[PDB]
């Protein structure tokens, strides 16, 4: 079923799947994968590889399971790195981030396309241009730029910028946004260890929920 | 198209079967074609098949006539199967109708119906609902019953306007008897029946937490 | 050709929690809840509270056949835990989370439990450790109660005076099939309760209890 079976959450909207849920897809070396396919939002057929719903899970987490993924299937989660780059490696994907804030605000951001290298990279980002979206623009401040974990200090800052800000993330000097950072609640007094985007909410204000996710465009 | 002999043909033989915790699992419509669905296993004995579900407002229920013909949703929150399934799932034979309904003081109440059916869309997804049987809510949703239903992009109500907008939903709509695809309006709300309302659980003005749509074969 | 535990699962590269259907010693396949996140993962998980919206108040029939939502909490049925648990030693994990979000833990050298002819009669090993205390190796060798069928050692029903089912004795130091009363009760004992955890008198918000080959 490796030829038989859908490749995208995209194809599988295409095939009548209308409900966003669990699917599983077979990535272009034919290893399946289970992703959450979200069907519902902006079109359908996104491919979601972070999700922040309610703190359930740590976030603040080393190299090797940002590497391989980690989190549940029923909650939050992380793809894992070398997913996220099969899953971009060959070809050209659109970015959403959605987020909502306790007070109920959704708001949005999205990306002509988006890539991760492999690991011998350092899972560097590429980064498209910034089309739209109510939460401005806080992502391409980190375009070029390795990922880091607390174990693994790949940023652009003398000191740890995963150490300093509680999470994980494509850090440059240190970050304009942070969305695998604690979740504070809301407002909280630490500076800008939470679920961060700085156009959206500020340094400030850990939002309720974070998705980030993929398709073909 | 008539009742597959060769898989499981509905949540009720999933639980004869042996399936029993409440889950996504995939059955064969009359047609003998498979769709996936949420199966109650737990509820008034269980073998139930859940078309709606409202939990957390996480979900946009005020949507046009193209999308709650195919169902939208997601299957870890709040969900609407399409009408299309909904009709191709009940319209065969007799199958019960059970709502469940949850105040966000966290009670319970319900409604078990006769026999449940949606026409098709050729015909405008009208509603033939059965007698009432039993259920602390009352509604006993006589009304309705012969209503195509309505969305906001079309019309097709007892009152001139939409009765879509005017109470931001859809439903079988001089005007409507009971809300259950409105405005996730957390608790009691100021604004006339425009919330998450049966009409005799709590009236127009309390919109519920939880709510629940589903079917067994009667 | 196929995976029998959730650890077989881990180890082929499915590193999210969730549901996944494995294979027990008949080749009967069974969908369970896999842990892949706490304490090096490849945990099976036999039974979950996390809000309080089922009941757990049960009969013998329904506790042996489990019951309840894999959406939520659960039963994995004790047909199921003992066909998990019939041959070679698998280690329990508790875990638990109290509601000012707090984690407290137990796990157990190994942990099995008989058919229902020795009425899932508990077979427990040594405490190896955990934030929680131990309170459950009181109940080793004791049979299964529910409301419906008494096999405690009390002069009256256990199952009834706690409002739970458990290997009850006369009657309890661990009471996790209890009722979801959310925080600290006066009621005494009859909440998801750990003696040695937090006591007689405080429920938690999350239970766990779950099993890996040794
Ligand atoms: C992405 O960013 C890199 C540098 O950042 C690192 O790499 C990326 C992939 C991430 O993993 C980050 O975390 C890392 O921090 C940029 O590299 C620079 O590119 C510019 C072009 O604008 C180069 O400027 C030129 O350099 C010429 C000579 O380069 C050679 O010598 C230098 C040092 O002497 C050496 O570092 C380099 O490797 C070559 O050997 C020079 O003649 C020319 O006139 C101009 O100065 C700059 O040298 C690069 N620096 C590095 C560190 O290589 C990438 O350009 C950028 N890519 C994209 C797509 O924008
Ligand atoms: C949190 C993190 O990335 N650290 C993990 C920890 O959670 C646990 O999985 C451990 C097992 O020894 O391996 C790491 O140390
Ligand atoms: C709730 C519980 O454990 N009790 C059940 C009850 O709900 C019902 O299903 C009955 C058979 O009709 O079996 C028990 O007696
Ligand atoms: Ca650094
Ligand atoms: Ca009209
Ligand atoms: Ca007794």
């Amino acid at each position: 079923p490796c030829l038989t079976g859908p490749r995208t959450c995209k194809d599988l909207l295409d095939r009548g799947h209308f409900l966003s849920g669990w699917h599983t897809i077979y990535l272009p070396d034919c290893r399946p994968l289970t992703v959450l396919c979200d069907m519902d939002t902006d079109g359908g057929g996104w491919t979601v590889f972070q999700r922040r719903v309610d703190g359930s899970v740590d976030f603040y987490r080393d190299w090797a399971t940002y590497k391989q993924g980690f989190g549940s299937r029923l909650g939050e989660f992380w793809l894992g790195n070398d997913n996220i780059h099969a899953l971009t490696a060959q070809g050209t994907s659109e970015l959403r981030t959605d987020l909502v804030d306790f007070e109920d605000n959704y708001q949005f951001a999205k990306y002509r396309s988006f890539k991760v290298a492999d690991e011998a990279e350092k899972y560097n980002l590429v980064l498209g241009a910034f089309v739209e979206g109510s939460a401005g623009d806080s992502l391409t401040f980190h375009n070029n730029q390795s990922f880091s974990t607390k174990d693994q200090d790949n940023d652009l800052n003398t000191g740890n910028c995963a150490v300093m800000f509680q999470g994980a993330w494509w850090y440059k000097n240190c970050h304009t946004s942070n969305l695998n950072g604690r979740y504070l609640r809301g407002t909280h007094g630490s500076f800008a260890n939470g679920i961060n985007w700085k156009s959206g909410k500020g340094y400030n204000y850990s939002y309720k929920v974070s998705e980030m996710k993929v398709r073909p465009a």
